[PDB]
DNA sequence: TATCCTAACCAAAAGATGATTTGATTGAAGGGCTTAAAATAGGTGTGACAGTAACCGCTCGCTTCGGCAG
């Protein structure tokens, strides 16, 4: 059963679909908020802390925004630079609104031998101790890719929901149990 | 006496004994990474492609140019 600690997320990433052009010079001129360094990238960056997140818009009308705790606060974030533009001057909407990916992690509380793991779970397993520190599973389901330490912690990447992560989670903590 | 020993002590070499100063070490932090994922947005150089390109031991057959012929 549980072990007491839940996973935490720690990231969340969403997009949506502005539904205009927009003029990244005009923004980087306008907003209180822009880059515009096209010497490097043609993009404009944004970020604000309730919720503390970062988004990022381009002249083609898309925005990918990212750094909520949690998919509700990430959404509350792109409608705030929704509501953002529209008072830039320009036409935007809230259109299409897809969530991409998070991150979360957790701990089990006594070390781990990454030698027995890769030892009879390298066909999933990924352990070279040279350049990364820590081991590397990959997970089928759902789609998950983890990372595993000596510590005991873990962090879950890759998934959609909150629910993936958790049941990531015990599917993986019997093996880390032994 | 002329000179010395070497107990107990004075002047100097050396031989040693602990406190202090300087050469040397490092503990922790500035720092600046890692793959692992997911994502839109992009610029061009370049590196395949493909083509011509260039450079790098014994015994017969066949032939000629004079010495008499015509």
């Amino acid at each position: 059963g549980p072990s007491g600690i839940v996973p935490q997320l720690q990231n969340i990433v969403s997009t949506v679909n502005l539904g205009c052009k927009l003029d990244l010079k005009t923004i980087a001129l306008r907003a209180r908020n822009a880059e515009y360094n096209p010497k490097r990238f043609a993009a404009v960056i944004m970020r604000i802390r309730e919720p503390r997140t970062t988004a990022l818009i381009f002249s083609s009308g898309k925005m990918v925004c990212t750094g909520a705790k949690s998919e509700e606060q990430s959404r509350l974030a792109a409608r705030k630079y929704a509501r953002v533009v529209q008072k830039l001057g320009f036409p935007a909407k809230f259109l299409d609104f897809k969530i991409q990916n998070m991150v979360g992690s957790c701990d089990v509380k006594f070390p781990i031998r990454l030698e027995g793991l890769v030892l009879t779970h390298q066909q999933f397993s990924s352990y070279e101790p040279e350049l990364f520190p820590g081991l590397i599973y990959r997970m089928i389901k759902p789609r998950i890719v983890l990372l595993i330490f000596v510590s005991g912690k873990v962090v879950l990447t890759g998934a959609k929901v909150r629910a993936e992560i958790y049941e990531a989670f015990e599917n993986i903590y019997p093996i880390l149990k032994g």
